[PDB]
């Protein structure tokens, strides 16, 4: 296990350039997305929670492709506000249900430090 909970204030400076197998040590689901919402890289934790496969998702699109129930206001869209005000960081509640068990998810979504980049970080609720 890497020794990082989630929410927490420095996340974004302890996971700077994590590389794929030390984020696969955390204890959350991860994913580091491009503005555009491209995948960029995925945990092992979250593939456990969401059953998608980390390795085959790289480069798909999070909000056309990978997770149409989070193309919604209460998601992508504060995901592309945050974006466009370089400031992302809200937590929040959400069930993930395309294509699955609805599980419900709290949810942290910040700017990572990496150009063009922000974290979706999820546990189980």
């Amino acid at each position: 296990m890497e020794h990082v909970a989630f929410g927490s204030e420095d996340i974004e400076n302890t996971l700077a350039k994590m590389d794929d197998g030390q984020l696969d040590g955390l204890a959350f689901g991860a994913i580091q997305l491009d503005g555009d919402g491209n995948i960029l890289q995925y945990n092992a934790a979250e593939g456990d929670i969401t059953g998608r496969d980390p390795k085959q998702v790289i480069g798909k699109n999070f909000f056309k492709d990978v997770a149409p129930x989070t193309d919604s206001p209460e998601f992508y869209g504060k995901f592309k506000e945050g974006v466009a005000s370089g400031n992302l960081n809200t937590m929040f509640e959400y069930t993930f249900d395309y294509q699955m068990t609805p599980t419900k998810v709290k949810v942290h979504m910040k700017k990572a430090l990496s150009g063009d980049s922000y974290w979706v970080f999820v546990k189980r609720v």
